């Protein structure tokens, strides 16, 4: 009985909201909150317990871009601070392998990184790797093959297509196929065995496209579009499945959650979020 | 029969209300409406014409930060564009010495300026001057004893308790007492011979605190703190009363105004703003 949980967000300033859905029964839970409101951050699971990471406290009186790691527990509703990262790192990308936590690029002030670190939770300590080819902040991450893929976002300067390839063992970057669409911002996720980049922003408008990747040929090809454009969405797989929340789509904040069945190629609404937001962190557990 | 005049803010999306108050019957007028919505500007007076200075136009369709000067009449009540400055300038501070108009610090996008410009109305032209020591957003300006005073604000990665002083004849900025309090968007302005600054933002917390620069004593004294707490306030005084407009306390967008008496040392609500903003430009006229 796992749920997608959707930590944080962005609605006129950032959100502290912490709230699971529950695909089988369509149930929505209020969780305990996010110790600072965060936009721009990304979630992930490591031994079933949902860590927030990087991000922005976006308010009326002032912006913070956030280096924070914040580790929440689903047995206990309890946050509980980690080590922060060495940058703050907003828009950021995050992929998990052998239980440790990979925070690539991002952006603070002025600053578009092309670093990249990763956390030990056994030791809480944070250890920069090497850096990736291109800055990227709005960056899509992956994790497949044992490998980390960084998939677009903004380099500073221009939106991207490209992307590359992370291999750990050798601590290494290397450039990959391009996608067919400029991406900032898209959702990017694995499901058998593929990589998906959904919506995301072109440089002139958010969205609908969704593209994968298949290694064995190493291309990329569209799919069935979403419903709905939409940049800075959430996104996570759950039993064989996409799910995309919320997002941008030039005007709106959406609540609108969509899911795409694989061997359908289609994607239907399922759910709705209990307000719209966008630059969400997703995961499941 | 001078008015309290405050001009544009912030609620949900930046604002184009322009309204006047009138001390001594209580009454608000409802006149032209800014040409473009602005939150984060600054407001002034220079030969009976009111001045609103930079901001920014934050709207659900995206975020422009100003470089726009226009100018109000209050006898015709009609807006008219001037010479924009050099640079947008976002949670700008202003002074006027000598029918000049100074613009001081702010932000454009992630860029935090130290960089200070002067407006001759007489030739319609903007020139830059000195920058400051520190770079400063949020920034309170004050003038006194023909000295334009720099208070507090945002450099890009801490929230200030500095104060720093520029010299027009000698063309030259020195750093003053720190204040006591560290105050982003305070309400900084001179009644008798001192310099307040009023609430502001620390990176955690809005505060209601007030404190005051003695000249003389080159000291930051704590005087009655206000009842609201309250960041991007509007303040300006009046027949020797300072009024603070309006701002942000962390939950709430105030309508409340509130008057400090400096014989007695008391704050006092005296009126409401016809709706809760923040980040409005004031000035008397
Ligand atoms: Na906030």
């Amino acid at each position: 009985g796992r749920l997608i949980y959707t930590a944080g967000g962005y609605f006129r300033q950032s959100l502290s909201y912490l709230e699971a859905y529950n695909p089988s029964d369509g149930t929505w839970l209020r969780l305990a909150d996010l110790q600072v409101p965060r936009s721009g951050l990304a979630g992930c699971v490591v031994g079933g317990l949902l860590y927030a990471v990087g991000g922005r406290n976006n308010s009326p009186d002032g912006n913070t871009d956030s280096s924070a790691l914040d580790c929440y527990n689903p047995m206990t509703n309890q946050w509980s601070p980690c080590a922060p990262m060495s940058v703050p790192r907003n828009r950021i990308g995050v992929g998990v392998i052998d239980g440790h936590i990979y925070a690539v690029g991002g952006s603070h002030g002025c600053i578009h990184h092309n670093s990249v670190e990763r956390y030990e939770p056994e030791r809480d300590e944070w250890h920069l790797v090497a850096p990736m080819l291109t800055r990227r902040i709005g960056v899509g991450v992956a994790v497949l093959n044992r490998l980390l893929y960084a998939v677009g976002g903004f380099d500073g300067t221009n939106r991207l297509n490209s992307a590359e390839c992370y291999y750990p063992e050798r601590n290494e970057w290397r450039m990959i196929t391009a996608m067919n669409t400029i991406r900032s911002g898209a959702g990017v996720c694995v499901l058998h065995n593929c990589i998906y980049a959904a919506g995301g922003y072109d440089g002139q408008d958010q969205l609908n496209s969704v593209e994968r990747y298949d290694v064995a040929t190493a291309t990329w090809t569209f799919v069935a579009p979403m419903k709905h454009r939409r940049s800075a969405l959430g996104i996570t797989v759950h039993q064989g499945r996409i799910y995309v929340l919320g997002g941008y789509d030039g005007h709106t904040f959406l609540d609108s959650v969509e899911c795409y069945d694989p061997d359908t190629d289609t994607w239907s609404e399922v759910t709705r979020m209990t307000s719209g937001r966008s630059g969400v962190g997703v995961a499941v557990t």
